[PDB]
């Protein structure tokens, strides 16, 4: 199995959702970046795995569920089988990463992308090991009810650039944003 990553878009007041919807108007090119990063696999004959909580799965419009060309795993203790359209279910992030060693996935999965929600990001960000965070900074405040956890800059280093990631300021629908990549190894 390859690298462990989180990917998120976040407003200036740390918002990542409002009642299960985007806090901001849809940004087409920002979503195209999410699809490219999460879908593109370095290794022949493997796909990347996306891991998400239950409320993040059901936030996705039905037409975009499952994320095509990626293996889709949902975290839940209440569900007893994967939701309609999903491929795998685990009770926790720790269990999911353990599954990734088992015979039905060990040779199938390249990179692992954690796509939400807040408590799933917090557990991944606070566990030891090598982890990257791909953070889109949406450069204004938007009303939110769910937030990204604190990034401890002691341990996460902001990289000076990264291949396939634009380093300058972007703008769609009058909203400025920029892409960043953070790396820890502890
Ligand atoms: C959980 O699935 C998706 C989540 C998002 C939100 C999102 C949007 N942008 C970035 N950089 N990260 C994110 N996590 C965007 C997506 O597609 C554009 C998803 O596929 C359906
Ligand atoms: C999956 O890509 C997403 C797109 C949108 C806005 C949106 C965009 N297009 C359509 N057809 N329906 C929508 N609700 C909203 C989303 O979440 C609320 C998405 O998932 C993160």
């Amino acid at each position: 199995v390859g690298s462990l990553n989180c990917i998120v878009a976040v407003s200036q007041n740390m918002g990542i959702g409002k009642n299960g919807d985007l806090p901001w108007p849809p940004l087409r090119n920002e979503f195209r970046y999410f699809k490219r990063m999460t879908t593109t696999s370095s290794v022949e004959g493997k796909q990347n795995l996306v891991i998400m909580g239950k409320k993040t799965w059901f936030s996705i419009p039905e037409k975009f569920r499952p994320l095509k060309g990626r293996i889709n795993l949902v975290l839940s203790r209440e569900l007893k089988e994967p939701p309609q359209g999903a491929h795998f279910l685990s009770r926790s992030l720790d269990d999911a990463l353990k599954l990734t060693e088992q015979p039905e996935l060990a040779n199938k999965v390249d990179m692992v992308w954690i796509v939400g929600g807040s408590s799933v990001y917090k557990e991944a960000m606070n566990h030891p090991g090598h982890l990257k965070l791909f953070v889109t900074r949406i450069m204004q405040d938007f009303e939110s009810d769910t937030f990204f956890p604190e990034i401890d800059l002691e341990k996460y280093k902001l990289l000076p650039e990264y291949p396939g990631v634009l380093s300058d300021v972007q703008e769609e629908k009058g909203i400025k944003y920029k892409f960043e990549v953070y790396e820890k190894n502890d």
